[PDB]
């Protein structure tokens, strides 16, 4: 991690909260930024956490993972300073934009969503939290995996079952993201509890096709969601295959059938 001196740092607006202390917006000497600090009185394991979570996202370097632009070790309060994505967390986005993009533009987050969720499982970094939430934005439409904190309808049944937390649990919740893009930030199962949710995954159920979505996408999300975690693709066949599917674009016009909910008769 790259040392940042407080006097090249100004925070402007409180955006969220840490696990002790604030996340800001601010800007950098002048670049925006955002800023999670850790303040005044933080426990010894708050500090290895905050110190440790600076330390592997510097390890980070890939198009699809949020940078961190450095870290306040040397002057208090500690800080984790990262890029600005200035369209936001991917889930509210597209519940903001329903309905405005591409076919194509979806599977291209998809794509670049699983690039870096390859490049973590390669480094032997498990996410755990994994969702729409998550993933940051850019003005390119770029997607960048992130983690800000605390998801059962989210996470595999070996992981809620008995905390099997592996990238075999990631690519099951990756599946669930590629439903939160196709319906362009739907809650997934809907007003489920999380009881029920876990009854309906136990019984065999599993959420139905996103409406005008790819036949191969849904396939692709589906296997996701095989419960058994040796049966699910990984992250390097994720990715092949939306790369592809993008390369060869007509392979995207045959979509799965829209299971109706409601039926409308008109003569
Ligand atoms: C695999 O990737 C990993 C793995 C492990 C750890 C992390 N850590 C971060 O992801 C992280 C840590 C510190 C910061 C300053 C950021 N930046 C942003 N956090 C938030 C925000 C909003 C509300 C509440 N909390 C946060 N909003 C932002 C940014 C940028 N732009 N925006 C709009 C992100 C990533």
């Amino acid at each position: 991690t790259t040392e940042i001196h407080p006097s090249c740092v100004t925070r402007q607006k409180v955006i969220g909260a840490g696990e002790f202390g604030e996340v800001y917006k601010g800007m950098l000497k002048e670049v925006p930024v955002a800023i999670k600090t850790l303040k005044a009185g933080y426990t010894e394991k708050q500090r290895v956490d905050f110190l440790g979570e600076a330390g592997i996202m510097g390890q980070f370097s890939h198009h699809n993972i949020i940078r961190l632009e450095g870290v306040i070790s040397k002057y208090k309060p500690m800080m984790i300073i990262t890029e600005y994505m200035e369209n936001g967390a991917l889930d509210k986005f597209l519940r903001e934009k329903d309905g405005e993009f591409s076919v194509l533009q979806l599977v291209g987050m998809l794509r670049g969503i699983a690039a870096g969720m390859k490049y973590l499982a390669n480094m032997n970094y498990v996410h755990r939290d994994l969702a729409a939430r998550n993933i940051l934005v850019n003005s390119n439409l770029v997607c960048k995996v992130s983690d800000f904190g605390l998801p059962i309808r989210w996470t595999a049944p070996e992981a809620i079952s008995y905390r099997k937390f592996t990238s075999a649990s990631d690519v099951w919740s990756f599946g669930i993201v590629m439903w939160e893009v196709m319906t362009y930030g739907e809650r997934p199962y809907w007003e489920l509890s999380n009881h029920e949710v876990m009854k309906a995954i136990n019984d065999g159920f599993r959420l139905p096709t996103p409406m005008d979505c790819p036949s191969a996408i849904y396939q692709l999300m589906m296997q996701c969601w095989q419960q058994e975690r040796a049966r699910r693709p990984k992250f390097a066949d994720i990715v092949s295959i939306l790369d592809k599917l993008i390369r060869a674009p007509d392979s995207l016009k045959t979509l799965a059938d829209f299971d109706p909910r409601v039926s409308i008769r008109l003569p």
